[PDB]
């Protein structure tokens, strides 16, 4: 009864947009942050992930195809049933993480040798029962010569067409899921343009900006976004893969990005870093040992309603699992509250002021 | 408004009893199992601990006096506030875990040298804000000569009197908390009798059987319980410290024990062992990789409502925190459901049949 995929832009401010993606398993409010999930968002039950405000999570073809295996997950009823998350899941395509390359695909050894190709990647994502399927692309190293960036991007575009065809051949997948293409081209405007043109000629439900989670720094990332995002179709979602810190997200939204994923909130949380509106803090630091305030005194999350910095400091220093649980829940909730403030401010025509106020306070520390 | 400590026996069957302990922070249904908590029941939020049915948890003087420190916990508002558990907490006294002994107390080095004595143990437990305070006792090694068991037990009884006096001197503690004595005497009936007599002459709110979590095996433990529990005052709770496996608990209840604590459900859970009515299972075993049944198909816990053996097998093999969370919640819930079945069967006059049926199925596997 519900739409397969319908993106609607409710409001804009500059290049920023806010809206919704309606899918069969739920609505995704944009700009959106996707928590990253080995068939788990680390240290969180799915109900807790949802309680933080997340509408969609990310799963990884590369990990799940090895453990527990794609056919096995399908036999067990699909990834949603397996992990107990009934809302949308976006799966990355696997070629990027895994990085022997050839025109056919990539061969690799598990940490046993396996192969991935556009066709196999689409099939794996089908067996998992993904809602948003990513085209199978190639990682371009950074830095790269223009010529190597070009040949990598061109192979990715041929693989994008193969991904489109494989997805469209599987009628249940094409009826129930969406397919996103991935723009490549390293930091080079002409290659980014050729990549955007190729992807739009194939046609996708959404367009990711790939190849920018590669250590280039925020200034260069923003420079590339400045020219790259306008090349993508305006009427489809724009997904910046693997980004990022809170300020990266704000600046990327200012440049027209609608969707994000990053391991930072989960990974940092486990390692004692909590995100706050006054910047990140390292909860293991001695200065928190008697601090009865919550991690952030404006955060609405359940952790900040119930436990102090002092307690969480104690747990993390003791290596206690509950410490990782509480830090991760707070960090994912912080990211979701950031996205909510972004959405509300764009809707209300005050996103420019929000971004300025956010940066002033976040970097004052 | 609520009672400091009121034990009522509602029903009996043989030596088994069922009833309630009313305290200021809540009611404890007996026979009771206390999950063990570094100011956390490992991998569980307090609300989850409560959702499993637990009425009371155990905390440890020895660990908390070093990390984060007893004065520090008191400055932060007490252990209940610090960890977010508002119901009763029983604290062990520290002398046992820590095991230089003298009549004054025990000196030890942290894994810095510290001292514990009856007076300091009571003070630490006061600073933590414990509801049930344990007398400061000595660990008798197993095996022990009769003479060494006697001298150890006698020192423990002198320390029990010092514990009583220190507790009674602190009027807020004596008004709001309860004090339990600990019977010692190794495996020797005459020493167990002398110990029970000394404790009853001092007078306590409850009586623990100490010195039986020492590797003697179930047959010998039961033999000692057979004569030791009847020596304790009938009208106060009987607490078997550090026990045990499900069958240990059932047999100990048959011998008049009302309260238990053990790390098994939490520790085993993290290491992949799940308790079921058909005995323990090792969820990492290959036989569970495609098993869509829950950990136990009769268990009422939230884990068994929502996730399969196959998923939990995957999580534990992957080293995922959620695996430890789910295993621990299920195991603590299993223990609580065991206690509930024990309480109901005693109340209904069918505990003998329950124990027989339980053992037949648990050991059939
Ligand atoms: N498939 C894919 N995933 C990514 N995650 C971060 N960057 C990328 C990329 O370029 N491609
Ligand atoms: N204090 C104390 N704690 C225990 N836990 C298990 N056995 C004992 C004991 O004999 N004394
Ligand atoms: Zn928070
Ligand atoms: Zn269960």
């Amino acid at each position: 009864d519900r739409p397969r995929f319908s993106f609607s832009i409710a409001a804009r401010e500059g290049k920023a947009r806010t809206g919704t993606i309606e899918m069969k398993r739920g609505v995704i409010r944009t700009p959106a942050f996707m928590p990253v999930g080995a068939a788990t968002v680390k240290a969180l039950k799915p109900e807790t992930v949802r309680a933080t405000g997340a509408d969609i999570i990310l799963g990884n073809t590369y990990h799940l195809m090895l453990r527990p295996g794609a056919e096995r997950i399908a036999k067990l009823g699909g990834l949603h049933s397996f992990m107990g998350w009934d809302r949308p899941i976006l799966t990355d395509s696997g070629g990027y993480q895994v990085m022997k390359q050839s025109e056919e695909g990539v061969t690799f050894k598990s940490h046993s040798r396996h192969m991935l190709s556009p066709e196999r990647s689409i099939e794996i994502q089908h067996l998992l029962g993904s809602d948003i399927v990513m085209a199978f692309d190639e990682c371009t190293p950074y830095p790269a010569t223009p010529s190597r960036a070009a040949s990598s991007m061109e192979r990715s575009m041929r693989w994008a067409k193969r991904s489109r065809d494989a997805f469209d051949s599987r009628k249940e997948q094409a009826e129930n899921a969406a397919l996103f293409g991935i723009q490549q081209g390293s930091v080079f405007e002409n290659l980014r343009q050729q990549s955007a043109d190729a992807l739009a000629e194939i046609g996708f439900d959404g367009y990711a900006v790939g190849g920018l989670a590669v250590g280039e720094g925020q200034d260069e990332m923003f420079r590339v976004l400045d020219f790259s995002v306008p090349m993508l179709p305006d009427d489809k979602p724009h997904y910046l893969m693997g980004v990022g810190k809170p300020d990266d997200i704000v600046g990327a939204v200012e440049r027209g990005i609608d969707m994000f994923d990053c391991v930072l909130p989960t990974r940092s949380g486990r390692n004692g870093q909590a995100f706050t509106w006054d910047g990140p803090i390292n909860i293991r630091n001695a200065r928190f040992s008697e601090d009865l305030k919550p991690l952030d005194s404006e955060c609405h999350c359940a952790v900040c309603q119930k436990w102090s910095r002092a307690y969480i400091h104690h747990l993390i220093r003791a290596g206690e699992i509950l410490g990782a649980m509480l830090m991760t829940e707070h960090n994912i909730a912080f990211y979701q509250q950031l996205m909510q403030k972004i959405r509300d401010s764009i809707s209300e025509g005050r996103f420019s002021q929000f971004a300025q106020d956010f940066r002033a306070r976040y970097f004052a520390r």
